[PDB]
């Protein structure tokens, strides 16, 4: 698909066998996921944005839907109000800017 | 261009007469940009991101090049990490996501 930027690039994604709305963010370095479970072991790591930083729970070979396309990659999660596919996954749907 | 997402996608903008290096991000609905002076004046707005909110300054029809593309609207400048090109400009300038 081609997506234009008029609205927030907002897209359906499964994870954890759950659906959730998340934002395709060419911006983020990493994927950033509201409170939820995920299996595996977790690590701590702080993550930093505008506003500064908060705590999340980093969890990695977490395989994502991504309208339609798997990617597996390290998934964070924590106290965001957002859903957002960074770099790191949408490198793997073959993601680019176009101008 | 086409840009791949494998590193940070940063280009060179060019506002105030002065050279800069910014994100394009689809994650971000304004443009922010740090501490410089423009010309005007400048209205109140507050952004949210991932750690909280800051206080910027609002300016608008500012002109700026991205990637050599001319653009003229609404910047926000303030304590940023990085300047980041959002929404309101890369429509100007013609960008979309594709994959
Ligand atoms: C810029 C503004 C207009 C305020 N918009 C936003 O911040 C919205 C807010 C939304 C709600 C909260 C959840 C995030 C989304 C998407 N973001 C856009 C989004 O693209 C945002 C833009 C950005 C990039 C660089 C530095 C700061 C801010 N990115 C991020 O928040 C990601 C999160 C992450 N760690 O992966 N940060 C970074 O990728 C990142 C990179 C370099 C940095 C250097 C110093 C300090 C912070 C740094 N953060
Ligand atoms: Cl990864």
């Amino acid at each position: 698909p081609q997506i234009t930027l008029w609205k927030r690039p907002l897209v359906t994604i499964k994870i954890g066998g759950q659906l959730k709305e998340a934002l395709l963010d060419t911006g983020a370095d990493d994927t950033v996921i509201e409170e939820m479970s995920l299996p595996g072991r977790w690590k701590p790591k702080m993550i930093g944005g505008i506003g500064g930083f908060i705590k999340v729970r980093q969890y990695d070979q977490i395989i994502i839907e991504i309208a339609g396309h798997k990617a597996i990659g390290t998934v964070v999660v924590g106290p965001t109000p957002v859903n957002i596919i960074g770099r790191n996954l949408l490198t793997q749907i073959g993601a680019t800017l176009n101008f």
